[PDB]
Order: structure tokens, then C-alpha cells, then sequence
């Protein structure tokens, strides 16, 4: 099974008491990893609530950075959104 988020509801969890975001078709929850994320806070608090795909990869993540995003998984983004 997987389970969708709409945009909608996605752009609600934008602060440190719930931030998430969208990579790709995939939704991310990422409010345990601000605090430890190398790219500092900030960064990942303007992005919260919405599709930070284009940020994500300009900045050039490592390949370390790309299999350690996986472990923030929490569903994916609604097709009728995609
Ligand atoms: C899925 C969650 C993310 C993980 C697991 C993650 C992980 C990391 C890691 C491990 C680094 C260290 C350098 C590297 O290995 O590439 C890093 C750097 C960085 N990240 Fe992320 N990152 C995430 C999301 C983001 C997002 C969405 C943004 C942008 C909106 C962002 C912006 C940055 C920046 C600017 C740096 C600093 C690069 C530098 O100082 O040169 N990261 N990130």
C-alpha cells in the first residue's frame, strides 16, 4: 500500500513543531533532522510546506546526502497533484 498527501494538507506542516516538504512524488518529514541537517536550519525552514525539488538539487547534495534523505519517508504526494 502507500499513503498520498495532497498539497494542500503538505503545506501545513511548515514550522519546527511539523515540517515537511515534497522531493520529487515522495513527502518528507523532516522535523527530527533540522537541528542535524549540515546545510544548517534556516535552509530547510524556508522550503518547509512545499516542493523543495529544484533546492535540493542545485545545491548539490553527496551521495551520502541522497540515501540518508530515504530514511524521512512518509508517503507520497496525491497524483492529482503531481
Ligand atoms: C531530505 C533531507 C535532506 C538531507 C538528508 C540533507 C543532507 C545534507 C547533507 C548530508 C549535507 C552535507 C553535504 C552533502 O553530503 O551533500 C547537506 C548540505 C546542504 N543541504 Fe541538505 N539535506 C536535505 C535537504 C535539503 C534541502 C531540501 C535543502 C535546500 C532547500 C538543503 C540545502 C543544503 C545546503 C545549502 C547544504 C550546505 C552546502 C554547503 O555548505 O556547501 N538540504 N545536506
Amino acid at each position: 500500500a502507500v499513503k498520498y498527501y495532497t498539497l494542500e494538507e503538505i503545506q501545513k506542516h511548515n514550522n519546527s513543531k511539523s515540517t515537511w516538504l515534497i522531493l520529487h512524488y515522495k513527502v518528507y518529514d523532516l522535523t527530527k533532522f533540522l537541528e542535524e541537517h549540515p546545510g544548517g536550519e534556516e535552509v530547510l525552514r524556508e522550503q518547509a510546506g512545499g516542493d523543495a525539488t529544484e533546492n535540493w538539487e542545485d545545491v548539490g547534495h553527496s551521495t551520502d546526502a541522497r540515501e540518508l534523505s530515504k530514511t524521512f519517508i512518509i508517503g507520497e504526494l496525491h497524483p492529482d497533484d503531481r
